[PDB]
């Protein structure tokens, strides 16, 4: 059972900053919204801020919870907190050496992301 906070970073051109997971990680090689595990003593709002600062070097500001869902993977159960981030300080980049780039929302392919993201990718194509 893991609680994961991730940020959907959208610019004014309806593009999202997406990174790719390592070949040796769970959901290897999949595209993803930057994020990570919510630690003990930390709230989901604080988690997404810390995770984005760590992973892509930006500080999320005035964000909202776009979606919260639970997904059962073959060996783990995770609760995902998808935060819509439209304002932030900094310029997103591959701060941890991971691949990262802007992707048009209309071009996103749910099959490229973990299956847990399916409903979120779909909903995004409408916001
Ligand atoms: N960062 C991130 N993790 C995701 C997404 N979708 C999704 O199922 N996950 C899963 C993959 C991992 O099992 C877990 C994240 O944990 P790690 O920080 O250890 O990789 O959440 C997503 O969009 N972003
Ligand atoms: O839960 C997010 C939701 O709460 C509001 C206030 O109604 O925003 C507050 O919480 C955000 C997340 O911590 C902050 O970024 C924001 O600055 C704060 O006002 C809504 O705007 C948002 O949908
Ligand atoms: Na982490």
């Amino acid at each position: 059972k893991l609680q994961i906070a991730v940020g959907i970073i959208r610019n004014e051109n309806n593009e999202i900053f997406i990174t790719r997971r390592a070949a040796d990680a769970h959901m290897a090689n999949k595209l993803e919204f930057p994020g990570g595990k919510i630690e003990m003593g930390e709230t989901p709002e604080q988690a997404v801020v810390r995770e984005l600062q760590e992973e892509v070097g930006i500080t999320p500001q005035h964000f909202s919870l776009f979606e919260k869902l639970e997904y059962e993977f073959p060996d783990r159960h995770i609760t995902l907190w998808f935060w819509l981030v439209e304002r932030w300080e900094g310029e997103p980049w591959g701060k941890e050496g991971q691949p990262g780039e802007w992707m048009s929302l209309v071009g996103l392919n749910a099959d490229d992301f973990p299956p847990a993201n399916e409903p979120v990718i779909a909903k995004l194509k409408r916001l």
